[PDB]
Protein backbone atom coordinates (compact mmCIF):
# COMPACT_ATOMS: atom_id res chain seq x y z
CA UNK A 1 0.00 0.00 0.00
CA UNK A 2 2.54 2.58 1.20
CA UNK A 3 6.06 2.23 -0.22
CA UNK A 4 8.88 4.26 1.33
CA UNK A 5 11.31 5.68 -1.25
CA UNK A 6 14.06 7.37 0.79
CA UNK A 7 15.59 8.54 -2.51
CA UNK A 8 13.13 11.45 -2.40
CA UNK A 9 14.76 12.77 0.80
CA UNK A 10 17.34 14.43 -1.46
CA UNK A 11 14.64 16.83 -2.67
CA UNK A 12 14.40 18.26 0.86
CA UNK A 13 18.07 18.01 1.87
CA UNK A 14 19.12 19.78 -1.34
CA UNK A 15 17.04 22.78 -0.18
CA UNK A 16 18.22 22.51 3.46
CA UNK A 17 14.67 21.43 4.26
CA UNK A 18 12.79 18.80 6.23
CA UNK A 19 9.44 17.43 5.15
CA UNK A 20 7.37 14.65 3.64
CA UNK A 21 5.89 14.10 0.19
CA UNK A 22 3.06 11.58 -0.20
CA UNK A 23 1.88 10.42 -3.63
CA UNK A 24 -1.10 8.19 -4.42
CA UNK A 25 -1.52 6.50 -7.81
CA UNK A 26 -5.28 6.13 -8.22
CA UNK A 27 -5.15 3.62 -11.09
CA UNK A 28 -2.70 1.22 -9.44
CA UNK A 29 -3.97 1.97 -5.89
CA UNK A 30 -0.38 2.41 -4.68
CA UNK A 31 1.12 5.04 -2.38
CA UNK A 32 4.65 6.40 -2.08
CA UNK A 33 6.47 8.60 0.44
CA UNK A 34 9.97 9.66 1.45
CA UNK A 35 9.21 9.33 5.19
CA UNK A 36 6.57 6.92 6.52
CA UNK A 37 6.72 8.26 10.08
CA UNK A 38 6.20 11.90 9.09
CA UNK A 39 3.64 10.85 6.47
CA UNK A 40 1.50 9.66 9.40
CA UNK A 41 2.28 12.55 11.77
CA UNK A 42 -0.65 14.94 12.20
CA UNK A 43 -0.27 18.72 11.99
CA UNK A 44 -2.54 21.73 12.16
CA UNK A 45 -4.25 21.99 8.74
CA UNK A 46 -4.02 25.83 8.61
CA UNK A 47 -5.44 27.16 5.32
CA UNK A 48 -5.85 23.62 3.92
CA UNK A 49 -8.93 23.54 6.16
CA UNK A 50 -10.45 25.81 3.50
CA UNK A 51 -11.46 22.67 1.57
CA UNK A 52 -13.68 21.07 4.27
CA UNK A 53 -14.75 24.52 5.49
CA UNK A 54 -15.96 25.55 2.03
CA UNK A 55 -17.70 22.18 1.57
CA UNK A 56 -19.68 22.53 4.80
CA UNK A 57 -20.51 26.20 4.17
CA UNK A 58 -21.89 25.35 0.72
CA UNK A 59 -23.81 22.26 1.84
CA UNK A 60 -25.50 24.13 4.70
CA UNK A 61 -26.42 27.11 2.52
CA UNK A 62 -24.09 29.45 4.43
CA UNK A 63 -22.59 30.14 1.00
CA UNK A 64 -25.08 30.20 -1.87
CA UNK A 65 -22.56 29.71 -4.68
CA UNK A 66 -19.06 30.63 -5.85
CA UNK A 67 -20.23 34.11 -6.97
CA UNK A 68 -21.48 35.39 -3.59
CA UNK A 69 -19.38 38.37 -2.50
CA UNK A 70 -17.95 38.46 1.03
CA UNK A 71 -17.28 42.12 1.79
CA UNK A 72 -13.99 43.27 3.25
CA UNK A 73 -14.56 44.75 6.70
CA UNK A 74 -12.32 47.73 5.91
CA UNK A 75 -9.64 46.59 8.38
CA UNK A 76 -6.15 46.30 6.91
CA UNK A 77 -4.34 43.03 7.65
CA UNK A 78 -0.79 41.98 6.87
CA UNK A 79 -1.57 40.06 3.67
CA UNK A 80 -2.48 42.69 1.09
CA UNK A 81 -4.69 40.37 -0.98
CA UNK A 82 -7.00 40.01 2.04
CA UNK A 83 -7.91 43.72 2.08
CA UNK A 84 -10.56 43.50 -0.63
CA UNK A 85 -13.81 41.75 -1.45
CA UNK A 86 -13.69 38.05 -2.25
CA UNK A 87 -15.88 35.19 -3.40
CA UNK A 88 -15.38 31.47 -2.81
CA UNK A 89 -12.83 31.29 -5.63
CA UNK A 90 -10.52 34.12 -4.57
CA UNK A 91 -10.95 33.36 -0.86
CA UNK A 92 -9.32 29.99 -1.54
CA UNK A 93 -6.74 31.39 -3.98
CA UNK A 94 -5.50 33.93 -1.42
CA UNK A 95 -6.21 31.89 1.75
CA UNK A 96 -8.36 34.63 3.26
CA UNK A 97 -8.62 33.49 6.90
CA UNK A 98 -11.20 36.15 7.94
CA UNK A 99 -13.62 34.84 5.30
CA UNK A 100 -13.25 31.28 6.62
CA UNK A 101 -13.55 32.40 10.24
CA UNK A 102 -16.94 33.89 9.34
CA UNK A 103 -17.88 30.62 7.62
CA UNK A 104 -17.11 28.64 10.77
CA UNK A 105 -19.11 30.98 13.00
CA UNK A 106 -22.20 30.69 10.79
CA UNK A 107 -21.73 26.91 10.59
CA UNK A 108 -21.57 26.56 14.37
CA UNK A 109 -19.66 24.21 16.63
CA UNK A 110 -22.39 21.55 16.56
CA UNK A 111 -22.64 21.24 12.78
CA UNK A 112 -18.89 21.66 12.22
CA UNK A 113 -18.20 18.71 14.53
CA UNK A 114 -20.75 16.44 12.83
CA UNK A 115 -19.48 17.24 9.32
CA UNK A 116 -15.82 16.74 10.24
CA UNK A 117 -16.55 13.32 11.74
CA UNK A 118 -18.70 12.39 8.74
CA UNK A 119 -15.73 13.48 6.60
CA UNK A 120 -13.40 11.33 8.74
CA UNK A 121 -11.23 14.46 8.70
CA UNK A 122 -8.11 14.14 10.85
CA UNK A 123 -8.66 13.60 14.56
CA UNK A 124 -12.15 15.20 14.28
CA UNK A 125 -11.53 17.44 17.34
CA UNK A 126 -12.54 21.10 17.00
CA UNK A 127 -11.26 21.93 20.50
CA UNK A 128 -10.60 25.64 20.69
CA UNK A 129 -12.47 28.49 19.06
CA UNK A 130 -14.84 27.43 16.32
CA UNK A 131 -13.37 30.25 14.21
CA UNK A 132 -9.71 29.34 14.85
CA UNK A 133 -9.49 25.63 15.78
CA UNK A 134 -7.69 24.87 12.50
CA UNK A 135 -5.03 27.50 13.33
CA UNK A 136 -4.43 27.17 17.09
CA UNK A 137 -6.95 24.54 18.23
CA UNK A 138 -7.04 20.77 18.46
CA UNK A 139 -7.73 19.60 14.90
CA UNK A 140 -4.77 17.74 13.41
CA UNK A 141 -4.36 15.87 10.13
CA UNK A 142 -1.58 13.81 8.57
CA UNK A 143 -0.44 13.77 4.95
CA UNK A 144 -1.93 10.30 4.45
CA UNK A 145 -5.18 11.47 6.06
CA UNK A 146 -5.26 14.39 3.62
CA UNK A 147 -4.93 11.90 0.74
CA UNK A 148 -7.85 9.83 2.03
CA UNK A 149 -10.05 12.92 2.40
CA UNK A 150 -9.07 14.25 -1.04
CA UNK A 151 -9.73 10.90 -2.74
CA UNK A 152 -13.31 10.94 -1.43
CA UNK A 153 -13.77 14.52 -2.63
CA UNK A 154 -12.51 13.63 -6.11
CA UNK A 155 -14.99 10.74 -6.41
CA UNK A 156 -17.84 12.82 -4.89
CA UNK A 157 -17.99 10.25 -2.07
CA UNK A 158 -18.08 12.72 0.83
CA UNK A 159 -21.34 12.98 2.75
CA UNK A 160 -22.33 16.31 1.21
CA UNK A 161 -24.15 17.25 -1.98
CA UNK A 162 -22.48 16.50 -5.30
CA UNK A 163 -22.88 20.19 -6.15
CA UNK A 164 -20.93 21.22 -3.03
CA UNK A 165 -18.06 18.91 -3.99
CA UNK A 166 -18.06 20.08 -7.62
CA UNK A 167 -17.94 23.75 -6.58
CA UNK A 168 -15.12 23.21 -4.08
CA UNK A 169 -13.08 21.24 -6.62
CA UNK A 170 -13.57 24.18 -8.99
CA UNK A 171 -12.21 26.57 -6.34
CA UNK A 172 -9.21 24.25 -5.86
CA UNK A 173 -8.13 24.91 -9.46
CA UNK A 174 -4.52 26.10 -9.33
CA UNK A 175 -2.85 25.34 -12.68
CA UNK A 176 -3.85 23.81 -16.01
CA UNK A 177 -2.25 23.26 -19.42
CA UNK A 178 -2.19 20.72 -22.24
CA UNK A 179 -0.32 18.20 -20.07
CA UNK A 180 -1.95 18.29 -16.63
CA UNK A 181 -4.46 19.91 -14.27
CA UNK A 182 -3.61 20.63 -10.63
CA UNK A 183 -6.34 21.19 -8.05
CA UNK A 184 -4.69 21.94 -4.71
CA UNK A 185 -4.65 24.05 -1.55
CA UNK A 186 -1.67 25.66 0.18
CA UNK A 187 -1.17 25.85 3.93
CA UNK A 188 1.08 27.80 6.30
CA UNK A 189 0.89 27.07 10.05
CA UNK A 190 2.57 29.78 12.15
CA UNK A 191 0.76 30.11 15.49
CA UNK A 192 2.14 26.89 17.04
CA UNK A 193 5.43 25.10 16.52
CA UNK A 194 6.51 23.42 14.39
CA UNK A 195 5.91 26.04 11.71
CA UNK A 196 5.07 24.04 8.58
CA UNK A 197 3.89 24.63 5.03
CA UNK A 198 1.23 22.47 3.38
CA UNK A 199 0.41 21.60 -0.20
CA UNK A 200 -2.34 19.03 -0.79
CA UNK A 201 -4.34 18.17 -3.89
CA UNK A 202 -4.06 16.02 -6.99
CA UNK A 203 -2.75 16.05 -10.55
CA UNK A 204 -5.35 15.15 -13.18
CA UNK A 205 -3.92 13.41 -16.24
CA UNK A 206 -5.73 12.18 -19.34
CA UNK A 207 -6.01 8.62 -18.00
CA UNK A 208 -4.87 8.79 -14.36
CA UNK A 209 -5.07 10.94 -11.24
CA UNK A 210 -2.10 11.41 -8.90
CA UNK A 211 -3.05 12.56 -5.41
CA UNK A 212 -0.41 14.35 -3.36
CA UNK A 213 0.00 15.75 0.14
CA UNK A 214 3.17 17.39 1.41
CA UNK A 215 4.27 19.30 4.48
CA UNK A 216 7.65 20.74 5.39
CA UNK A 217 9.24 22.78 8.17
CA UNK A 218 8.76 26.49 7.46
CA UNK A 219 10.73 28.53 10.02
CA UNK A 220 10.55 31.72 7.93
CA UNK A 221 8.18 32.81 5.17
CA UNK A 222 11.05 32.92 2.66
CA UNK A 223 10.71 29.22 1.83
CA UNK A 224 7.01 29.18 1.00
CA UNK A 225 7.72 28.63 -2.70
CA UNK A 226 9.44 25.35 -1.81
CA UNK A 227 6.00 23.85 -1.10
CA UNK A 228 5.14 23.76 -4.81
CA UNK A 229 8.72 23.48 -6.08
CA UNK A 230 9.70 20.40 -4.07
CA UNK A 231 6.40 18.72 -4.98
CA UNK A 232 6.91 19.41 -8.69
CA UNK A 233 10.45 18.03 -8.48
CA UNK A 234 8.95 14.76 -7.23
CA UNK A 235 6.21 14.86 -9.87
CA UNK A 236 8.85 15.45 -12.55
CA UNK A 237 11.07 12.67 -11.19
CA UNK A 238 8.11 10.25 -11.21
CA UNK A 239 7.22 11.06 -14.86
CA UNK A 240 3.88 12.52 -13.73
CA UNK A 241 4.42 16.01 -15.16
CA UNK A 242 6.91 16.79 -17.99
CA UNK B 1 -22.30 49.39 -26.60
CA UNK B 2 -20.03 47.73 -29.16
CA UNK B 3 -16.72 49.42 -29.99
CA UNK B 4 -14.80 48.77 -33.22
CA UNK B 5 -11.02 48.99 -32.77
CA UNK B 6 -9.36 48.48 -36.16
CA UNK B 7 -5.95 48.61 -34.46
CA UNK B 8 -6.37 44.89 -33.76
CA UNK B 9 -6.31 44.15 -37.50
CA UNK B 10 -2.51 44.37 -37.32
CA UNK B 11 -2.52 41.12 -35.33
CA UNK B 12 -4.13 39.47 -38.36
CA UNK B 13 -2.15 41.30 -41.06
CA UNK B 14 1.20 40.40 -39.46
CA UNK B 15 0.49 36.74 -40.25
CA UNK B 16 -1.06 37.50 -43.67
CA UNK B 17 -4.38 36.45 -42.16
CA UNK B 18 -7.94 37.73 -41.93
CA UNK B 19 -10.42 37.27 -39.12
CA UNK B 20 -12.35 38.77 -36.22
CA UNK B 21 -11.75 38.96 -32.47
CA UNK B 22 -14.71 39.81 -30.22
CA UNK B 23 -14.33 40.67 -26.53
CA UNK B 24 -17.09 41.22 -23.97
CA UNK B 25 -16.34 42.91 -20.64
CA UNK B 26 -18.94 41.32 -18.37
CA UNK B 27 -18.52 43.81 -15.52
CA UNK B 28 -18.80 46.94 -17.68
CA UNK B 29 -21.22 45.27 -20.15
CA UNK B 30 -19.29 46.60 -23.17
CA UNK B 31 -18.03 44.81 -26.26
CA UNK B 32 -14.98 45.24 -28.49
CA UNK B 33 -14.06 43.93 -31.94
CA UNK B 34 -11.76 44.63 -34.88
CA UNK B 35 -14.45 43.97 -37.52
CA UNK B 36 -18.09 44.59 -36.58
CA UNK B 37 -19.45 43.16 -39.84
CA UNK B 38 -17.53 39.89 -39.51
CA UNK B 39 -18.31 39.79 -35.78
CA UNK B 40 -21.99 39.38 -36.74
CA UNK B 41 -21.22 37.00 -39.63
CA UNK B 42 -22.33 33.42 -39.04
CA UNK B 43 -20.24 30.37 -39.95
CA UNK B 44 -20.33 26.65 -39.36
CA UNK B 45 -19.53 26.06 -35.66
CA UNK B 46 -17.39 22.95 -36.39
CA UNK B 47 -15.90 21.55 -33.15
CA UNK B 48 -17.12 24.55 -31.11
CA UNK B 49 -20.47 22.73 -31.28
CA UNK B 50 -18.94 20.34 -28.74
CA UNK B 51 -20.10 22.72 -25.99
CA UNK B 52 -23.87 22.61 -26.78
CA UNK B 53 -23.63 18.96 -27.85
CA UNK B 54 -22.11 17.88 -24.53
CA UNK B 55 -24.63 20.01 -22.63
CA UNK B 56 -27.57 18.27 -24.33
CA UNK B 57 -26.02 14.80 -24.00
CA UNK B 58 -25.44 15.34 -20.27
CA UNK B 59 -28.89 16.81 -19.58
CA UNK B 60 -30.66 13.96 -21.41
CA UNK B 61 -28.64 11.26 -19.64
CA UNK B 62 -26.87 10.13 -22.82
CA UNK B 63 -23.67 10.95 -20.90
CA UNK B 64 -23.82 9.98 -17.23
CA UNK B 65 -20.81 12.02 -16.06
CA UNK B 66 -17.33 13.14 -17.13
CA UNK B 67 -15.85 9.71 -16.29
CA UNK B 68 -18.03 7.60 -18.61
CA UNK B 69 -15.83 5.90 -21.21
CA UNK B 70 -16.71 6.20 -24.90
CA UNK B 71 -14.85 3.31 -26.49
CA UNK B 72 -13.02 3.71 -29.79
CA UNK B 73 -14.97 2.06 -32.61
CA UNK B 74 -11.82 0.46 -34.07
CA UNK B 75 -11.63 2.67 -37.17
CA UNK B 76 -8.19 4.25 -37.58
CA UNK B 77 -8.54 7.93 -38.53
CA UNK B 78 -6.11 10.66 -39.52
CA UNK B 79 -5.70 12.26 -36.08
CA UNK B 80 -4.03 9.70 -33.82
CA UNK B 81 -5.51 11.08 -30.58
CA UNK B 82 -8.92 9.96 -31.90
CA UNK B 83 -7.92 6.27 -32.01
CA UNK B 84 -8.38 5.51 -28.31
CA UNK B 85 -10.98 5.51 -25.56
CA UNK B 86 -12.19 8.91 -24.37
CA UNK B 87 -14.35 10.49 -21.70
CA UNK B 88 -16.13 13.84 -21.79
CA UNK B 89 -12.94 15.61 -20.67
CA UNK B 90 -10.50 14.16 -23.21
CA UNK B 91 -13.07 14.22 -26.03
CA UNK B 92 -13.27 18.02 -25.70
CA UNK B 93 -9.50 18.40 -25.24
CA UNK B 94 -8.75 16.53 -28.48
CA UNK B 95 -11.91 17.52 -30.45
CA UNK B 96 -12.83 13.87 -31.04
CA UNK B 97 -15.52 14.21 -33.72
CA UNK B 98 -16.54 10.50 -33.72
CA UNK B 99 -17.46 10.76 -30.04
CA UNK B 100 -19.63 13.84 -30.64
CA UNK B 101 -21.24 12.24 -33.69
CA UNK B 102 -22.26 9.37 -31.40
CA UNK B 103 -23.70 11.92 -28.97
CA UNK B 104 -25.82 13.46 -31.73
CA UNK B 105 -27.14 10.11 -32.95
CA UNK B 106 -28.30 9.19 -29.44
CA UNK B 107 -29.84 12.64 -28.84
CA UNK B 108 -31.72 12.42 -32.14
CA UNK B 109 -32.95 14.99 -34.65
CA UNK B 110 -36.08 15.97 -32.71
CA UNK B 111 -34.44 16.52 -29.32
CA UNK B 112 -31.39 18.21 -30.87
CA UNK B 113 -33.59 20.67 -32.79
CA UNK B 114 -35.58 21.72 -29.74
CA UNK B 115 -32.56 22.00 -27.44
CA UNK B 116 -30.89 24.36 -29.92
CA UNK B 117 -34.05 26.48 -30.05
CA UNK B 118 -34.13 26.56 -26.25
CA UNK B 119 -30.47 27.60 -26.28
CA UNK B 120 -31.27 30.33 -28.85
CA UNK B 121 -28.17 28.94 -30.58
CA UNK B 122 -27.29 30.60 -33.88
CA UNK B 123 -29.75 30.10 -36.72
CA UNK B 124 -31.05 26.99 -34.86
CA UNK B 125 -31.08 25.02 -38.15
CA UNK B 126 -29.86 21.42 -37.86
CA UNK B 127 -30.63 20.62 -41.50
CA UNK B 128 -28.54 17.77 -42.86
CA UNK B 129 -27.15 14.60 -41.32
CA UNK B 130 -27.93 14.34 -37.61
CA UNK B 131 -24.28 13.42 -36.96
CA UNK B 132 -22.61 16.03 -39.18
CA UNK B 133 -24.87 19.12 -39.39
CA UNK B 134 -22.39 21.22 -37.39
CA UNK B 135 -19.70 20.21 -39.92
CA UNK B 136 -21.49 20.20 -43.29
CA UNK B 137 -25.15 21.07 -42.54
CA UNK B 138 -27.17 24.25 -42.14
CA UNK B 139 -26.31 25.40 -38.61
CA UNK B 140 -24.67 28.84 -38.56
CA UNK B 141 -23.50 30.98 -35.64
CA UNK B 142 -21.67 34.31 -35.44
CA UNK B 143 -18.96 35.38 -33.02
CA UNK B 144 -21.37 37.68 -31.18
CA UNK B 145 -23.91 34.85 -31.01
CA UNK B 146 -21.25 32.54 -29.57
CA UNK B 147 -20.56 35.07 -26.81
CA UNK B 148 -24.31 35.40 -26.22
CA UNK B 149 -24.52 31.62 -25.76
CA UNK B 150 -21.40 31.46 -23.58
CA UNK B 151 -22.62 34.20 -21.22
CA UNK B 152 -25.74 32.14 -20.50
CA UNK B 153 -23.55 29.10 -19.87
CA UNK B 154 -21.30 31.02 -17.47
CA UNK B 155 -24.28 32.10 -15.33
CA UNK B 156 -26.02 28.67 -15.53
CA UNK B 157 -28.91 30.39 -17.33
CA UNK B 158 -29.27 27.86 -20.16
CA UNK B 159 -32.41 25.75 -20.03
CA UNK B 160 -30.67 22.58 -18.89
CA UNK B 161 -29.62 21.42 -15.43
CA UNK B 162 -27.11 23.42 -13.41
CA UNK B 163 -25.10 20.20 -13.00
CA UNK B 164 -24.80 19.65 -16.76
CA UNK B 165 -23.61 23.24 -17.23
CA UNK B 166 -21.01 22.88 -14.47
CA UNK B 167 -19.67 19.64 -15.98
CA UNK B 168 -19.34 21.18 -19.45
CA UNK B 169 -17.57 24.24 -18.05
CA UNK B 170 -15.19 21.81 -16.35
CA UNK B 171 -14.58 20.09 -19.70
CA UNK B 172 -13.92 23.50 -21.30
CA UNK B 173 -10.92 24.02 -19.00
CA UNK B 174 -7.98 24.85 -21.26
CA UNK B 175 -5.42 26.83 -19.24
CA UNK B 176 -5.08 28.23 -15.71
CA UNK B 177 -2.37 29.95 -13.67
CA UNK B 178 -2.07 32.53 -10.90
CA UNK B 179 -3.19 35.27 -13.31
CA UNK B 180 -6.19 33.90 -15.22
CA UNK B 181 -8.36 30.90 -16.08
CA UNK B 182 -9.39 30.18 -19.67
CA UNK B 183 -12.40 28.00 -20.44
CA UNK B 184 -12.73 27.66 -24.20
CA UNK B 185 -13.13 25.36 -27.20
CA UNK B 186 -11.29 25.33 -30.53
CA UNK B 187 -12.85 24.68 -33.92
CA UNK B 188 -11.67 24.04 -37.47
CA UNK B 189 -14.27 24.01 -40.28
CA UNK B 190 -12.85 22.12 -43.28
CA UNK B 191 -15.80 20.46 -45.06
CA UNK B 192 -17.48 23.59 -46.47
CA UNK B 193 -15.84 26.77 -47.69
CA UNK B 194 -14.74 29.10 -46.30
CA UNK B 195 -12.23 27.16 -44.21
CA UNK B 196 -12.02 28.92 -40.85
CA UNK B 197 -10.60 28.30 -37.39
CA UNK B 198 -12.53 29.12 -34.22
CA UNK B 199 -11.71 29.92 -30.62
CA UNK B 200 -14.57 30.77 -28.25
CA UNK B 201 -14.67 30.89 -24.47
CA UNK B 202 -13.86 33.28 -21.66
CA UNK B 203 -11.02 34.49 -19.44
CA UNK B 204 -11.76 34.35 -15.72
CA UNK B 205 -10.09 37.01 -13.57
CA UNK B 206 -10.33 37.49 -9.81
CA UNK B 207 -12.76 40.37 -10.27
CA UNK B 208 -14.14 40.13 -13.84
CA UNK B 209 -14.95 37.79 -16.74
CA UNK B 210 -13.82 38.49 -20.31
CA UNK B 211 -15.75 36.49 -22.92
CA UNK B 212 -14.04 35.97 -26.28
CA UNK B 213 -15.08 34.65 -29.69
CA UNK B 214 -12.68 34.62 -32.65
CA UNK B 215 -12.66 33.11 -36.13
CA UNK B 216 -10.09 33.46 -38.92
CA UNK B 217 -9.51 32.15 -42.43
CA UNK B 218 -7.66 28.82 -42.24
CA UNK B 219 -6.68 27.75 -45.77
CA UNK B 220 -4.00 25.37 -44.43
CA UNK B 221 -3.66 23.51 -41.14
CA UNK B 222 -0.26 25.08 -40.34
CA UNK B 223 -1.86 28.29 -39.04
CA UNK B 224 -4.07 26.65 -36.41
CA UNK B 225 -1.83 27.94 -33.61
CA UNK B 226 -2.77 31.48 -34.66
CA UNK B 227 -6.25 30.95 -33.17
CA UNK B 228 -4.91 31.11 -29.61
CA UNK B 229 -1.87 33.25 -30.46
CA UNK B 230 -3.80 36.15 -31.99
CA UNK B 231 -6.41 36.03 -29.22
CA UNK B 232 -3.71 36.25 -26.54
CA UNK B 233 -2.07 39.09 -28.50
CA UNK B 234 -5.39 40.95 -28.30
CA UNK B 235 -5.84 40.02 -24.63
CA UNK B 236 -2.31 41.20 -23.79
CA UNK B 237 -2.82 44.48 -25.65
CA UNK B 238 -5.99 45.21 -23.65
CA UNK B 239 -4.13 44.46 -20.37
CA UNK B 240 -6.50 41.55 -19.70
CA UNK B 241 -3.65 39.06 -19.21
CA UNK B 242 0.03 39.91 -18.49
C1 LIG C 1 -2.84 29.36 5.89
O1 LIG C 1 -2.04 28.48 5.83
C2 LIG C 1 -2.40 30.80 6.06
C3 LIG C 1 -2.90 31.56 7.30
C4 LIG C 1 -3.22 30.64 8.46
O2 LIG C 1 -1.89 32.48 7.71
C5 LIG C 1 -2.37 31.58 4.73
C6 LIG C 1 -1.30 32.66 4.65
C7 LIG C 1 -0.38 32.26 3.53
S1 LIG C 1 1.06 33.15 3.06
C8 LIG C 1 1.26 34.42 4.34
C9 LIG C 1 2.58 35.13 4.05
N1 LIG C 1 2.63 35.66 2.70
C10 LIG C 1 3.71 36.31 2.22
N2 LIG C 1 4.76 36.48 2.97
C11 LIG C 1 -0.89 31.10 2.97
C12 LIG C 1 -0.34 30.28 1.90
O3 LIG C 1 -0.64 29.09 1.83
O4 LIG C 1 0.49 30.84 1.09
N3 LIG C 1 -2.02 30.70 3.63
C1 LIG D 1 -13.43 20.80 -35.38
O1 LIG D 1 -13.36 21.97 -35.60
C2 LIG D 1 -12.50 19.80 -36.02
C3 LIG D 1 -13.20 18.69 -36.81
C4 LIG D 1 -14.43 19.20 -37.53
O2 LIG D 1 -12.29 18.15 -37.76
C5 LIG D 1 -11.40 19.33 -35.03
C6 LIG D 1 -10.11 18.95 -35.74
C7 LIG D 1 -9.07 19.92 -35.26
S1 LIG D 1 -7.44 19.89 -35.91
C8 LIG D 1 -6.46 19.05 -34.64
C9 LIG D 1 -5.00 19.26 -34.99
N1 LIG D 1 -4.69 18.83 -36.35
C10 LIG D 1 -3.54 19.20 -36.97
N2 LIG D 1 -2.68 19.95 -36.35
C11 LIG D 1 -9.65 20.75 -34.32
C12 LIG D 1 -9.07 21.87 -33.59
O3 LIG D 1 -9.87 22.82 -33.24
O4 LIG D 1 -7.88 21.87 -33.30
N3 LIG D 1 -10.97 20.42 -34.16
CL1 LIG E 1 -8.19 29.40 6.78
CL1 LIG F 1 -18.66 24.00 -10.61
CL1 LIG G 1 -17.31 18.08 -32.90
CL1 LIG H 1 -12.80 23.51 -13.21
Amino acid sequence: MWQENKSWNAHFTEHKSQGVVVLWNENKQQGFTNNLKRANQAFLPASTFAIPNSLIALDLGVVKDEHQVFKWDGQTRDIATWNRDHNLITAMKYSVVPVYQEFARQIGEARMSKMLHAFDYGNEDISGNVDSFWLDGGIRISATEQISFLRKLYHNKLHVSERSQRIVKQAMLTEANGDYIIRAKTGYSTRIEPKIGWWVGWVELDDNVWFFAMNMDMPTSDGLGLRQAITKEVLKQEKIIP
